[PDB]
């Protein structure tokens, strides 16, 4: 089961330091669970700009989530989600970076709010896309709906809403069962 999975995680100024750390720990939890499988991983932080923290070929070389994320620094700027998702589609899923032609493409987006930019994500639409929206900005059904445009269909499966960043641990507990 070859899966190329990318974490696209929010580094905007609205995240508290401990919240940003909980995202990193969540990504490590998932990668450790899937060590020695046919999964490959890449990770991109987005805020105003988009930084690839590691590509698939970095993961293949190291297979060490702690080492791969050791130097991540919280950008503390905007939340340009449209640009970020397009970036993943065109700049991360590439064979030259270790992506596999035969693999199933998965994108896991983690964010605390609405995009600050605009456009479309059509270039990424064939990727299986989950989005995890966390915190006070997604308490109403109306506010939760703003995330649907980024995720695969139906939203009932592919959009996860969490009350706090502490619930990422609980989400992992549930996800790990699906392995
Ligand atoms: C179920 N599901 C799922 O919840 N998420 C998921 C993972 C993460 Cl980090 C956050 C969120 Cl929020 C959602 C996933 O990535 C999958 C989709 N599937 C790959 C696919 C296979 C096919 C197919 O048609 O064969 C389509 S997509 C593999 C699943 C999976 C991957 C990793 C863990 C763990 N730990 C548990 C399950």
């Amino acid at each position: 089961m070859n899966v190329d999975l990318v974490f696209l995680f929010d580094g905007s100024m609205s995240l508290q330091p401990d919240e940003f750390q909980k995202i990193l720990d969540f990504m490590k939890d998932v990668m450790k669970k899937l060590s020695n499988t046919s999964y490959q991983f890449a990770a991109v932080q987005f805020s105003t700009s988009y930084k690839t923290e590691f590509d698939f070929s970095d993961y293949v070389k190291r297979k060490d989530p702690d080492a791969l994320l050791k130097h991540v620094k919280h950008m503390l700027l905007l939340t340009n989600t449209f640009g970020a998702i397009n970036y993943v589609a065109t700049e991360v899923f590439r064979e030259e970076l270790g992506a596999r032609p035969d693999a199933t493409k998965v994108l896991i987006i983690i964010t605390d709010g609405e995009a600050t930019d605009s456009g479309n994500i059509d270039a990424a639409k064939d990727i299986i896309r989950y989005i995890i929206g966390i915190g006070k900005h997604f308490q109403t059904k109306e506010s939760q709906e703003t995330l649907h445009k980024f995720a695969s269909k139906p939203a009932s499966e592919f959009v996860k809403i969490l009350d706090t960043f502490e619930k990422l641990k609980d989400l992992f507990t549930e996800l790990q069962k699906k392995i």
